[PDB]
RNA sequence: AAAAAA
């Protein structure tokens, strides 16, 4: 490869993501990416995850990472020195913002006034610099998938956009079946969390459920939760009671409001592109699974995480916050390294003085019912 | 002045009042202080945090605050540039830690094989490392006083270390007076919480209660908060029933307990020096004021918040995490811009598989009663 | 924006 970038390796992945795409997309030629690590960095497989963010072919684009002490200049400008002894690259294009403090100053006083090479900075917001030879600013900003910022973290992910209902049902199905059946729908709630119904679901067999050729097990429970008014409440839904699937049941206890908010996402959120957004999604990494809700990555490259919870009767806004808080700082931050804008959505109505109006302080956005 | 240090100037101050305490300290000579600063940072008031850090008289130390662009190298090496143009400084100091990247490297690349010119960097946890003219470590921590540390903030605080027993009492006075009487405890925390108390307190320094009116204890409408029950709870802490102030009443509901704690890290805690704890802190900066039940710094210069907690019985366990959530994160680091070590405490024994036992995942240290 | 685009 004549043609090599040089990038420093620090915890954020994504502006060297963004500037080796840009960097290709402009030249369209075979290339080596060398990154600079160290110690730290690699225990947390980052080189790994910018390959994977930038899928080219090995035939194409050749990587190396090589490894420094994050703290110590002479090593890092000692490794650089061996790294390019005998050289013969025809363009040498260094991006010195990730890494070290320390890194990236090594990286400066390496390649400044030597030849065939470029040097550029990326402050977060603000335009691309170059700051040798040519002191000049670019436009740069590259749109990543959602599978790119993912794999950016090394994260994988499931997720399930197929929607009981079509978004012009979801728009009126609250004003038309939920809000005059909050106590049929809260028997259909206990009766999806009683271990017959909840275990008679095998999974693979036992896939439909007809309501009709079944007996009065529905006497395990809660009052409103009679045999007939199940059958209503599915009806109200407009559900076959010959043939209820689990997805069915789901969608009345709840799904509807994430279906709603899913929908209202790709219908109208003009700063997202629908081909980034997924609902009921599967988060992993290594050992870790979770679930979201809702999640998109909007066309600034910021990923937006939604909790969906349709009514919250306010005795719980402790626990709802508590859970929201621990589902953002424990799990995503801290097990998954991802930094997103965090929202809390409710058809309920939040009121000032309700723990829930605290979430704001916590940096989570709260839509309520005085906003969808 | 002949001798001039150089810092740059970001969001954490702390190493910056290190370096210039450490090197002062060595020299004790008269002296300039340059600051290299930024619009955002002043906005912040980050140089008179450093300034009043270090409690200097200006007839010795001379400071001055020069502005730059954070991700302009050009106009950072232009202003330095002119600072020391045909200057005659015998000491030129420069600590390169703070900043951006941008502004290090400005620095650097400005200071370095300058004559008569000395360059530091203060990698985190590690020792002070002279870039040029000669690389060599340092040995260097100095302890920080706990109002040193809080200056360096901005932060006004005032506090009360006046404990209503001793230490050799509060070792002993959950198992003889707390453990067996915690239902008329429930009426004193009841009675301290009643709106005809808690005026007569402003008004009063000491209450007789044989002469209160049965008619007020009534009025606080709590079954325990009998004028006997009260009466005896007073005596069983060793109280004078004829004279009793705000301040016992506070001990009684839970006081004891902060006692308890800051007797014991006063008794027993190796790493930390005694005058760095402070009991029943009040904190100020600008228009905004929080209490916090127990605080130190110990001699690694980190800063312990301990919220304390007699008892969680278990019911309330996701209002006391969201409390101690809503104090460390919204409080104390977003309005306060503090970076502390967060710890809760109690009596009570948290469970596994409790809300409570989440905030480990949260960076809260949880001391229960299998610790205390 | 000591401690890793910010």
């Amino acid at each position: 490869k004549e043609t090599i970038l040089v990038n420093l390796v620090s915890e954020q992945t994504i502006p060297n993501v963004q500037f080796i795409k840009w960097y290709f997309n402009k030249k369209q030629t075979p290339m080596k990416i060398l990154l600079v690590s160290t110690k730290e960095m690699e225990q947390k497989e980052k080189s790994l995850f910018i390959k994977n963010a930038l899928h080219f072919s090995d035939s194409f684009v050749e990587w190396e990472t090589i490894h420094t002490d994050g703290n110590d200049i002479s090593k890092t400008e000692n490794i650089l020195t061996d790294y390019f002894r005998d050289n013969e690259y025809k363009n040498i294009i260094v991006n010195i913002t990730g890494g070290t403090k320390i890194m990236s100053l090594a990286a400066f006083d390496f390649f400044n006034n030597k030849p065939n090479t470029e040097i550029f900075y990326q402050p977060i917001g603000k335009e691309l610099q170059e700051l040798y030879p040519n002191k000049q600013k670019y436009d740069m900003f590259e749109v990543l998938s959602l599978k790119e910022y993912l794999d950016a973290h090394g994260i994988s992910y499931k997720y399930d956009n197929e929607c009981v209902k079509d978004w012009n049902y979801n728009k009126t199905v609250y004003d038309l079946c939920v809000a005059d059946n909050r106590e049929l729908i809260k028997g259909m709630i206990a009766l999806q969390n009683n271990s017959y119904f909840n275990n008679v679901y095998k999974r693979k067999d036992f896939l439909d459920f007809t309501q009709i050729e079944e007996e009065k097990f529905i006497a395990i429970n809660h009052p409103a939760a009679t045999k007939e008014n199940m059958i209503k409440i599915l009806q109200i839904f407009g559900f076959d009671v010959s043939r209820i699937e689990h997805k069915h049941i789901r969608y009345i206890t709840g799904g509807w409001f994430e279906e709603y908010v899913y929908q209202k996402i790709c219908n109208e959120y003009h700063n997202v592109d629908e081909k980034n957004v997924a609902l009921n999604v599967t988060i992993q990494k290594g050992n870790d699974k979770n679930e979201l809700d809702v999640i998109y990555l909007d066309k600034d490259n910021k990923l937006h995480v939604i909790e969906c919870k349709s009514f919250v009767d306010g005795n719980e806004g402790n626990r709802v916050l508590n859970d929201a808080l621990y589902k953002l700082q424990a799990i995503i931050k801290s097990k998954f390294g991802l930094y997103v804008k965090q929202h809390l959505y409710t058809k309920s109505i939040i009121e000032k003085e309700t723990p829930l109006n605290r979430a704001k302080e916590f940096g989570i956005d709260i839509k309520d019912g005085t906003q969808l």
